[PDB]
């Protein structure tokens, strides 16, 4: 009567929302496909509910008709009086990232580089800098501005795929799941730490997270962040510490998206589950933790706090915001109001 069908992207993430399937006593259930889009799909088709989106993720699905119902909620230092679940999302800072020793690359050097990414479509990753670079290069080729890329989503035969690394088979190169090595925050930072990659497009958390034993992951174990450098677009280097003073944007936070005949209902049954297996749940850690993957940000981002209410009802466009929203559509002009399924 009340059970909402979990989208999952991919095996590793499928296998998270069983547990939480199995944990919530199948008051959530799982649907699983390939990839972010497909997993849309699933949704606009009535087969799953909902799943947790990045913004250029949630301009797709609000294209076609999804709305945002719940967002993410990190550690936050405004808004003291109020519960993370009334507190407001201020957004999280895109970043171009590269090692320190790597001396003299600047965002005006970043041409015929090595570039990780996210994925494509996806906003520190994909929708922000290569809007940036469009602009600036005054180019719709974004796909010859890198020599070779890691960007998960695009042609696996393409340059634009030519750094991703697969599965621990090798197989599924390129593919926009965590099954890609190098796929979203953690793994377009891998890329980088690796030195596959000369840049890779994040966020700012996710450089901190990965670096002086916040991550026991064995590529991540031994990172410092004084080895690394903040891209600011006016061409000067910054230590990660400065974040809030060289980014590329603010990114409206991750959110929940669902048809809007069950958002309501996404809606109840989310903030329940999160007082189960959220943060401070009841059940959480030993149970289940809803927003723990280790440091795979599966289904959530691992910093979530909490899932947070959205003030105003806001439809897609006002959730992402208005200049977001442009920027994302003069970018697809490269490659205006329809569903893309
Ligand atoms: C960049 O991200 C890091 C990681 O999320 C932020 O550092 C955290 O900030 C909170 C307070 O906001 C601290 O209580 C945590 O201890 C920090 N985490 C770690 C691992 O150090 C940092 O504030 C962010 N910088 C900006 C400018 O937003
Ligand atoms: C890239 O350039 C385009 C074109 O100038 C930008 O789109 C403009 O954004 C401003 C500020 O939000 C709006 O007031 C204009 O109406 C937009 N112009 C057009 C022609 O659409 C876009 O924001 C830029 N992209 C990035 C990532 O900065
Ligand atoms: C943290 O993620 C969010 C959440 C809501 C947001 C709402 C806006 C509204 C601004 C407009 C034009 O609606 C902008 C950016 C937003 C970013
Ligand atoms: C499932 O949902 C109902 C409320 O609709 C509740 O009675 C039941 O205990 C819930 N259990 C879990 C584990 O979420
Ligand atoms: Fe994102
Ligand atoms: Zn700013
Ligand atoms: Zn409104």
């Amino acid at each position: 009567y009340t059970r909402v069908v979990w989208c999952a992207v991919g095996p590793e993430e499928q296998k998270k929302c069983q547990q939480w399937s199995q944990q919530s006593g199948q008051n959530v259930t799982c649907a699983t496909a390939s990839t972010t889009d497909d997993c849309i799909v699933l949704v606009l088709k009535g087969e799953a509910d909902a799943l947790n989106l990045d913004g250029g993720y949630i301009y797709t699905a609000g294209k076609c008709g999804l709305v945002p119902v719940l967002a993410e909620n990190r550690k936050s230092s405004k808004h003291s009086s109020l519960d993370c679940v009334l507190r407001p999302t201020e957004g999280y800072l895109a970043v171009a990232v590269v090692k320190k020793a790597n001396e003299g690359l600047t965002w005006n050097s970043l041409k015929d580089k090595k570039s990780c990414h996210t994925a494509v479509d996806r906003t520190a990753g994909w929708n922000i800098p290569m809007g940036l670079i469009v602009n600036q290069t005054g180019s719709c080729a974004f796909d010859e501005f890198f020599s070779q890329s890691c960007a998960p989503g695009a042609d696996p035969k393409s340059r634009l795929c030519a750094l991703c690394a697969g599965d621990d088979q090798g197989l599924d190169k390129c593919v926009p799941n965590s099954k890609e090595k190098y796929y979203g925050y953690t793994g377009a930072f891998r890329c980088l730490a690796e030195d596959v990659g000369d840049v890779a497009f994040v966020k700012n958390d996710t450089v901190w997270e990965n670096t002086n034993g916040e991550s026991t992951a064995d590529w991540a174990k031994n990172l410092k962040r004084e080895d690394f450098r903040l891209l600011c677009l006016d061409g000067t280097r910054k230590p990660v510490t400065e974040a809030q003073s060289c980014h590329l944007a603010v990114a409206p936070n991750h959110a929940v998206v669902s048809r809007s005949d069950r958002a309501a209902h996404v809606e109840q049954v989310l903030l329940h589950q999160q007082a189960l297996f959220g943060k401070n749940g009841k059940n959480c850690p030993d149970k289940f933790c809803l927003f723990k993957s280790e440091t795979k940000n599966l289904l959530f981002n691992d910093n979530t706090e909490c899932l947070a209410k959205l003030g105003g009802r806001p439809t897609y466009e006002e959730y992402l915001g208005t200049e977001y929203v442009t920027a994302i559509a003069n970018l697809k002009k490269c490659s205006l109001e329809a569903c893309a399924f």
